[PDB]
């Protein structure tokens, strides 16, 4: 119950269907005008999100201590809305889960969650041939069409969808911290 209750919760207030040039991804609001993406969707100056043309001010692929690739884009939103700000449910280190719901919501998978189980540490992933770090796994046969969707555990929003090899998904672990 009260782990997919979380998911559900998050969903309404905090994850988004967007369109860039390289397709549909899920969008996580993390506070106020400050989103995530995969860095795979190459977001753009303007992006669709749930059917308006939306101004992006600012978009910064994620960099930490370690200086490595992360798969993530960080963009603020030229928008009236504000997200709640879920922060506090993103652990300080990047967190494995026993029993992981990952969230997806594009127009062409809207509002679904999936029981993934485990999600365990993986770490460096060639994704596509690009080096990849902080990455955990689960085998669940996860989907093009599912990046972006965001992977919980109960009270805890631990990783972003990103690839997959059609037995296996891999996501790209949050922290705190790349919203500080
Ligand atoms: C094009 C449509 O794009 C999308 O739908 C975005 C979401 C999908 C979801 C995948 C889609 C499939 N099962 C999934 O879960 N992601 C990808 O396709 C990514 C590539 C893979 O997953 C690769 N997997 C690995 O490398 C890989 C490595 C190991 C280990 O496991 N998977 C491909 C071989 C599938 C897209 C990508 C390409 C170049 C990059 F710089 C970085 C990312």
């Amino acid at each position: 119950g009260p782990s997919l209750d979380f998911a559900l919760s998050l969903l309404r207030r905090n994850v988004r269907q967007v369109q860039t040039d390289q397709g549909h991804f899920t969008m996580l609001g993390v506070r106020d005008r400050l989103a995530v993406l995969p860095r795979h969707s190459q977001p753009g100056k303007t992006i669709w999100i749930e059917h308006k043309l939306v101004n992006v001010l600012d978009a910064v692929e994620l960099v930490d201590e370690q200086g490595v690739n992360l798969a993530l884009t960080l963009i603020t939103l030229d928008t009236n809305e504000k997200f709640r700000d879920i922060t506090k449910f993103i652990p300080e280190n990047i967190s494995t889960a026993s029993d992981a719901t990952l969230v997806i919501n594009t127009e062409h998978m809207p509002s679904m969650f999936v029981p993934v189980g485990d999600v365990v540490q993986y770490g460096f992933l060639n994704l596509s041939g690009k080096p990849t770090h902080r990455t955990m796994m689960y085998n669940f046969p996860t989907k093009a069409g599912q990046c972006g969707g965001v992977v919980t555990s109960v009270g805890k929003i631990i990783g972003i969808h990103i690839g997959g090899n059609g037995r296996q998904g891999f996501c790209a672990g949050l922290k705190r911290s790349y919203f500080a």
